[PDB]
């Protein structure tokens, strides 16, 4: 019959043996466990022969569980590819023990049916740093034959935490998956995706954990190496249409850092709730004082949002991951609270001018602004029901209406719907997506800035040296290429509000009319706000151009406060721009 | 050291035997295949002792791949669930063969660690029926710890064939998978949504496969079944919340037929497509011979499209998987060709409409008109885009402008943007979304009726009739309620403009003015048109209120040239019955 020989081995050796399709290897391997400290046990093998038709078929049994592979291993790629490998090692799964001290068997038993021989080196690890600590630091080294996993043990006394995966080399592409501490673990490229939150990252990855939603106070961090990494955005090698003949992938290796930290306490939400409120609250004081002196976006969000929820995909939404706190079934709560300063200072726009309208017509005894002033309410609910879910599928309205309400602004000095239209239009076919592109918009930016001007000696030469400089801007814009158009057209039309707005003082000052103190304070103030507003928008936390990993790549932690990132900044300061470039219209 | 037994057992023989911590059976099995007659393997196995610790572990082994399981096998559920099992039947997966006739070799080996006996009974089934014939139907029996997979092999000069399974009890639910021929085949819970294309289903599943992307001419239909039918639509059960205590389901089977059957060849789609154009030309051919006598839904849907046919989950769109032809990449070419009416008829009526404009200016030597025109050549854009993938995120502007339309007809009645305007916001507000809305609509639709009759001896009583049969259909609508709220507001919508079209010929009547001849034949056949229109609308092929494996139950095969099913010959009568009743007002 067969063979079998057997032999009661130790940790920490590398056993080179030979096997063919006579001979089948038992190892037996005594672990000892206890119940506070959880250590894992990892099995590496290498296969040193080259063998096509007949691999080595080695199996790993447990007291629960089995594992089973063949090697030299070959996974998929995307168009019936075959990629080889030679080193394989696996962390086995242990269920927590009962008694306070079981010794835990388990075997490792090799095969084959080739009928040459074929030699092998086997070795199994105790491995050391299993369990990771909160606040430091592992570096690992994991392949797409090699996935790995360890166990964080939740703290007394820590309601949430967050694990933060980081790389040196953008390439291979990864997965890194949360799931709970229960046997067996789904390290497999096919099963990776089954439970768990997973996120697909190519150097950076942010998974945010909660105690909640894992009863037994630990959790498993499992990180695999793919094939192609057409998942992360890269190009696939263009090597020939074998289809029975695997090709070996050379020396790919992922080398990744992890770091658990606790998450904000309850504190931080108080203090950003408290900060928020009165920065704007300060504003309804001030005017007191001076006084007595969209729908199928929200729908798509909230599936997209649930989905995200109940499926354990984080590659649907474009959060900034490195600073998004959750509240409730929200995801990124300050990312929604930012935009409370629209709504409040909005609705102050509309007490101050009801306030004007009143005293003018007593003292007697309009709509353009409050339309102003409804749609930067309307951007409170807009823009914040779009940062429950960003994505290139809802991302127009997250910007449009703001170039809207420029739109208007330019109409109060020119001085409504049609024009409105127009913009909301011009916006979607932009927004639909490239040099031809960036040329095309270069021409189209120079003859309607020509008829622009047209339309309005002094004049001219005024006019001339604005298209002048918006065909620097363009060729700025057309060069490099460092952002997307998205950027850009706000870009372009903030600059031109602001040329305007320039404009008209300059008219201003060519005559003899002096403008008053508050007015000039006003202008002053919305153009040095302005100015940070654009600063912290061109940071681009997140960019939705690319693919969910690579948009990994640019997420920065908390800036204010320890809650708010560069994004809400943005909210904020444009915000108070819009109130003072309102107020500078009022006031003029 | 450890008791090794082996055996040189056969196929279709149950062999009872004991296993410990200590005996571990190897029994060998010789199979015999040739290149033209592949037929497949079966392993099943049953263990009739309960253990709660250790389970019995067993391996197949073969010349390439490897299988393991433990049973009693634990599936996971929702929440932590966990179900027994006791028996296990898979189905070993062999690449094809080389040479003309080789003789396979596969192990089969059982092992545990339990102290305690068990006893197991094995046996390995030369699975007859592994082939699938096409036009013939195979019933089969699958449980969630019994996953089957058949080979198709494609036939010669067949391009393309659709694979239909079906089901008679509801639950449980189960999932479908088309895979290509390669060792290994995925069929686990957790893995069978790697590669393929996959369905999950209840009662129905329609799969079209292709040549083109299967280059060994053969595929795997592999079918499991769930645990939890959380994903089919239905109800939990509410068991105790038991963490580490699994729960047996007791007996849960599912019965399925598949059938693979060829698709439609290319005539189909050229007299599909002579059979549309013909139809359309005729209305040209008939007025010529008279005279001689959204943007952000597109996006969505391109994107959705992409998603379903490079992912190759099937559960995204809402098709009618029974009667759905494609071409290039479009899935259902057939349900965007049928819009081609509203395009074509919509122009005719521009045409009809300039030539009485150009005579009535000739002769004396509108715009609301060219309005439902543009309406109608808008729906042949917005209502095909929508079928590309229908879903609950984008199905508003398939039926909303629908409504819209009828409202033009309403005001040209009562003789514009702001009332259209105010249609479309409460159709995206009907939309969003329910006994309290069943309550509340009635109550609003009273209101509504009330008041557009007042705002409106013979007028009061002939309002009264309209709201007493208004009522009827609410209450109609009320009671049972056994359609969506989708199809009451269009059939209500459809009704009241017949009624208010009647109307005004009953106010003719009552006058001395009699009806010409063109205007009475345009009203009965407008009349008789959207009849049948009504008829075929109320069919519901697909609804996308509940699950999709719910949503496929009520697919049906084509029924007009073997091209076209119900909600494509709505398009065409719903193009016919705009354009008499557009035809109507002109000529009244
Ligand atoms: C686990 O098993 C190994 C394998 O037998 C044990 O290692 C042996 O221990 C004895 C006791 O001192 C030595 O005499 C042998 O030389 C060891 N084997 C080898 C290959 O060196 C080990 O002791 C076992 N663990 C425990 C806790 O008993
Ligand atoms: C991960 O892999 C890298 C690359 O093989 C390792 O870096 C090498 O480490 C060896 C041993 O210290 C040095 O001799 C080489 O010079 C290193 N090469 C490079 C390019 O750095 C790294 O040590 C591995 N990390 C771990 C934790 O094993
Ligand atoms: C496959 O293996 C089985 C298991 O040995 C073979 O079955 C035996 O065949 C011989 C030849 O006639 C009989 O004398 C034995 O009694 C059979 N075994 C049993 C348990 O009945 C079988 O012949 C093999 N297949 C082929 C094609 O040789
Ligand atoms: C699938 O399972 C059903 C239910 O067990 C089988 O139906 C039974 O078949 C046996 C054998 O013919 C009969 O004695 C029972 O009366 C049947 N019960 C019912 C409720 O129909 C069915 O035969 C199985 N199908 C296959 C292909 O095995
Ligand atoms: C079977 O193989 C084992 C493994 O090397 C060996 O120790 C044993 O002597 C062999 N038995 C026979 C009868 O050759
Ligand atoms: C394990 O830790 C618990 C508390 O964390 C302690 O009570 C127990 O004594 C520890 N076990 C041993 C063997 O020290
Ligand atoms: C713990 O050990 C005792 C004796 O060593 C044994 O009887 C008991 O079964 C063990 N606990 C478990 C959960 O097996
Ligand atoms: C494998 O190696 C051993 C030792 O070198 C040798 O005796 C044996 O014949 C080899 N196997 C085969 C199939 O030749
Ligand atoms: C080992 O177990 C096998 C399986 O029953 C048996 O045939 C053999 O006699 C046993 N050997 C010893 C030494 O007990
Ligand atoms: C298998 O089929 C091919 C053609 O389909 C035929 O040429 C060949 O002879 C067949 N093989 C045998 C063993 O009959
Ligand atoms: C086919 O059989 C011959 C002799 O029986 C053998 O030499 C050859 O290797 C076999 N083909 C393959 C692909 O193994
Ligand atoms: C298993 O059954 C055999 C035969 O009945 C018996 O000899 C053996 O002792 C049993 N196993 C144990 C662990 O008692």
């Amino acid at each position: 019959p067969k063979n079998v020989s057997q032999k009661d081995a130790e940790f920490e050796r590398t056993y080179v043996d030979e096997v063919n399709s006579e001979l089948v290897n038992i190892y037996t391997f005594n672990h000892t466990v206890t119940r506070n400290r959880t250590e894992g046990v990892r099995v590496s093998v290498n296969v040193l022969n080259k063998q096509k038709g007949a691999p080595l078929l080695f199996v790993v049994r447990q007291k629960e569980a089995v594992v089973s592979f063949q090697v030299p291993l070959i996974l998929r790629g995307m168009f019936q590819r075959k990629y080889l490998y030679q080193k394989v090692e696996r962390t086995l799964c242990q269920p927590p023990t009962k008694n306070e001290s079981e010794i835990q068997f388990f075997y490792v038993d090799v095969s084959t049916l080739s009928p040459v021989n074929t030699t092998y080196q086997l070795r199994v690890s105790r491995m050391d740093d299993f369990v990771l600590r909160t606040g430091e630091q592992f570096s690992f080294n994991t392949t797409a034959a090699q996935p790995q996993y360890f166990k964080y043990e939740f703290p007394e006394g820590v309601d949430s935490v967050i694990v933060k995966v980081t790389s040196n080399k953008a390439f291979p592409c990864s997965v890194i998956s949360i799931q709970d501490v229960l046997c067996p673990v789904y390290d497999l490229d096919n099963n990776v995706a089954f439970i768990g939150m997973y996120q697909t990252m190519t150097k950076k990855a942010a998974i945010t954990v909660q105690r909640k939603d894992f009863p037994s106070n630990s959790f498993y961090v499992v990180v695999v190496v793919k094939t192609e990494d057409q998942a992360c955005g890269g190009s696939l090698p263009f090597y020939p249409f074998a289809e029975d003949e695997p090709v070996d992938q050379g020396h790919r290796q992922k080398t990744l850092s992890v770091l658990v930290s606790q998450a904000v306490t309850s504190e931080a939400y108080v203090s950003g709730m408290l900060f928020c409120l009165g920065i704007f609250l300060s504003f309804y004081l001030l005017t007191v004082l001076l006084a007595c002196w969209a729908l199928p976006v929200v729908q798509l969000v909230i599936t997209y949002q649930t989905v995200v929820n109940v499926t354990g995909n984080q590659d649907i939404c474009y959060y900034n991951f490195l600073c998004a706190h959750p509240l409730g079934n929200l995801s990124a709560f300050n990312n929604i609270l930012s935009n409370l300063g629209y709504i409040l200072l909005g609705l102050l726009f509309l007490l101050i001018i009801l306030q004007r309208e009143i005293n003018h017509n007593r003292a007697l005894l309009f709509g353009l602004f409050y339309a102003m002033g409804t749609a930067l309410m309307m951007e409170g609910l807009l823009s914040a029901c779009y940062h429950v879910c960003p994505n290139y599928t809802n991302f127009q309205f997250d910007t449009s209406f703001m170039y809207m309400i420029a739109g208007l602004c330019m109409l109060k000095l020119y001085q409504a719907y049609a024009c409105l239209a127009i913009v909301i239009f011009f916006s979607v076919l932009g927004v639909v997506f490239n040099t031809a592109f960036w040329i095309v918009f270069s021409i189209i930016h120079i003859i309607a800035t020509l008829l622009l001007s047209t339309q309005l000696v002094d004049r001219m030469v005024l006019l001339v040296m604005g298209n002048v400089i918006n065909w620097s801007l363009a060729a700025y814009g057309l060069i490099m290429r460092p952002n997307d158009f998205a950027s850009y057209l706000l870009a372009i039309g903030i600059c031109n509000l602001l040329l305007y707005f320039a404009f008209y003082i300059i008219m201003k000052l060519r005559s003899g009319e002096r403008i008053k103190l508050i007015p000039l304070l006003c202008i002053v103030c919305t153009s040095v706000v302005w100015g940070f507003a654009l600063f912290f928008f061109f940071q681009g936390l997140s960019t939705w151009q690319k693919t969910p990993a690579e948009s990994r790549e640019h997420n920065r932690d908390c800036i204010l406060l320890d809650f708010f990132d560069d994004h809400d900044i943005w909210h904020f300061l444009s915000s108070i721009a819009m109130f003072g470039s309102f107020l500078v219209l009022l006031t003029l």
